[PDB]
């Protein structure tokens, strides 16, 4: 039971930025490039005989067709076991926020297809993860990121979530907390996702908040941020139109509020010539801040993806 | 239809340089090393069902048995389609000048087996390529190298060639032009190759010229260069003697033309124990310039190559 | 006859150091981390038809599940041939001292599982190796490490050993000499290993000495070191207890000998769920020097290893 797998997707990005300059000016420009969209390669397997138990391992890395890259196992790679009790695994592994993540499936490039600012804390760390099996559509998992920090007060972080799916219907909580980080102190991220996922239709609303203690010097400082996003995919024959909106908020206080708010949106589709082979078309838009000091950006492109 | 493939070739290089010296100067020396000769690995495939169309993808990278290396998809790797209309493909891809290139098949190392100075503009860039199918021995292709440069005046470059083969007979034009480059404004490279390739015999003469505008500070400055090369390979049983000459002429300008001319030559053979497994033996020689300030170099070695 | 193979092993390391101090100094601390234990990936093969001869090639590289890594063929990778006469092979290849090495099979991490200081000269160099076939349990091999050094007086090194195995019984001499090194003029390393290896029991004693000329200013300067180690492994059902001791002696010369001596030991086991899948447990201890300026360290951990 050895398997070699992966996916290759690439194509062109036409992109533009409008940098404001309301106060003290200039507005930069289009960049148009050939870009490998998240391409990558993996090997992996499982063994039995063995028992009710099975051994699982994987090694996956970034394979850029464009070859802007380097390295091994910078993808999700691990070793672990699954059994009556589910899977325990270790090594480079996905954030519990990273594996909700289903509401943000935009094949993308050096500049965001979308929806990014909301997916900023979706990571891979060298860590440990338990994922409990299903019971009545129920699931849960937990993750430790020791690395490493003792040493000082621990920058190890802490990850877990649960997932319900009942009849094409779902919600997923994912959360992260961090005992310490420099250029920060104990930091928290929370996400709930819910929607229908099934039969040629998908819709989801997700909400993430992050509450953070701050300024290890100039205490007590702190910030909160909040983001919403929503996505509707659908399908027929081979085409799969999809759309997403994301509004992040700013925060308050610190002595000053402003509005650090952002809005962004994406639409595009997929045309399956086959299961594996899908043509991709994508157009996003985003705006940071508002008024005289502010920002806008607009991306679009095509791409191919062949999964194997 | 997945495939893993590649080739491994390595072996020893004995090398020497004679650096010419009106003194204050000196003549450097032999270096003798174990060297991986162009060794590398690849995966790739194609899909149908599908249609008259097929999906092609490849990921190939430098695999040094000597491991002086790093990375992924720094070989020719891509994604594209073939069909009635031929192949369109994208990602890291070979120059049109790089895919004539048949006249220079000397497995080589850190220093020049040969024939190098004439193969200097044979590249791989992240780009787009169309290769039209065969009609009556006829073929053609085109390539865009956007990356990236707008930004400023575009350093994107431009590549295409055609190929005729009739009855073990061939000619290949390949050409490159560059809208911009820092230290060469608007630069051009042209190559014609012709010869017999077939049935245990190969002979070819190829000619490349490069005409270049020069902005360095320099307006109006400019240079031309020209290179000829010729190669005769032949075969029996398992041995495949081969030989190559290359004479470049000078960059001609600046009130002393001088002579920047160079001459170089290579001979060696191949002994197939099988299709895949061939023992390689090679000796080159080169000379740059002439007279009191000048250069000479002499290389030779063995190696093995097993293709898979 | 192509083969993809490798092994994945990872897990946790709890570690501690006691650094001895009149102070300026102090006694440092535990570090506890998830660590990929020597994990890695390879491809390779052989061909015939061919003859009594066969072609062998391999490309193996470090694959860290933890992905602290980079690169290709930094493992043992080569090309060569085997036949009546045995194997000649080239490329990145294992030191003759490296392939005795059977007495030190502790899956390990960034800090030593064990037994390290004795395995310090077990290497891979870009080089050439002949390994003669078996005759009456007899074997031999020789290695040249040219790279590269002429240039100056040659830092190429020199490697060979022999191996006897008769009825679960063995001894292996491995030796290394180096014509030059900056940090060693003309350096030598010798190892004998002997023991029973067979049928669920393994025991070995090995001895290494290294005699070295020292050029720095110092002529004539020089040092000798000596190290002993011993290992007992055994097996039942699926568990495989093992233990190892290593005592190095000092460099002794130059009017003050001191004692640069060190002692270290390791114990732990393996539990095969299968041939491939083994759970690993390990505890080592080491001490450098003695007295008021000195050192101690203690490591322990678990890990999984799945070979493929
Ligand atoms: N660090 C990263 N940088 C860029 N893109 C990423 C990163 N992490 C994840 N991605 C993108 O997220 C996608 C995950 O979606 P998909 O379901 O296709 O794969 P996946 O489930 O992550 O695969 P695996 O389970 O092996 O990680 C990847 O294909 C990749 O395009
Ligand atoms: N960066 C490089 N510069 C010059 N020559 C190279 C370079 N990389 C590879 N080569 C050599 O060019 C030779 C061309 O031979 P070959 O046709 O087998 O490969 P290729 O056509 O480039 O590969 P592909 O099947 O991916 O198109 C190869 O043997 C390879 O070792
Ligand atoms: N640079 C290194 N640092 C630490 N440990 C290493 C290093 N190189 C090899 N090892 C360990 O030594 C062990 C050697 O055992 P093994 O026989 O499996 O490999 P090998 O013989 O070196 O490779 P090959 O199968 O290609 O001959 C490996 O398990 C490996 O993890
Ligand atoms: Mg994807």
């Amino acid at each position: 039971d050895v398997t070699l797998y992966g996916t290759i997707k690439a194509g062109v990005e036409t992109s533009r930025s409008v940098a404001h300059h309301g106060a003290q000016a200039d507005r930069v420009k289009t960049a148009t490039e050939i870009a490998d969209l998240g391409s990558k390669i993996g090997f992996k397997g499982q063994e039995d005989l063995g028992n009710g138990l099975k051994a699982i391992w994987q090694l996956e890395q970034k394979a850029y067709v464009s070859g802007t890259d380097t390295g091994w196992g910078n993808r999700q790679s691990f070793i672990g076991l699954k059994g009556g009790f589910g899977k325990v695994r270790v090594g480079r592994l996905n954030n519990i926020l990273k594996d909700t993540g289903n509401f943000n499936p935009w094949e993308g490039k050096s500049y965001y297809s979308g929806l990014s600012n909301i997916a900023q804390p979706e990571e891979r760390h060298v860590s440990v993860r338990y994922d409990s099996p299903e019971f009545a559509g129920f699931s849960g998992s937990v993750q430790y990121v020791p690395n490493d920090n003792s040493g000082k007060n621990r920058s190890e972080s802490y990850h877990a979530g649960f997932n319900y799916k009942n009849d094409g219907f779902f919600v997923q909580y994912a959360g992260s907390y961090k005992r310490h980080n420099y250029t920060t102190e104990k930091h928290q991220v929370h996400r709930l996702v819910g929607g229908y996922d099934h039969d040629a239709l998908y819709a989801s609303v997700a909400v993430q908040q992050q509450d953070a203690k701050l300024t290890w010097r100039d205490d007590n400082s702190h910030n909160s941020q909040t983001e919403v996003a929503t996505t509707v995919a659908y399908r027929f024959g081979n085409v799969t139109p999809r759309v997403s909106y994301a509004h992040g908020f700013k925060g308050s206080v610190y002595d000053a509020d402003h509005d650090n708010t952002y809005d962004q949106v994406v639409v595009g589709a997929e045309y399956d010539f086959s299961k594996r082979t899908s043509a991709l078309v994508s157009a996003g838009w985003l705006q940071k801040g508002k008024g005289a000091e502010k920002f806008v950006a607009t991306v679009g492109g095509v791409g191919l993806r062949h999964k194997f």
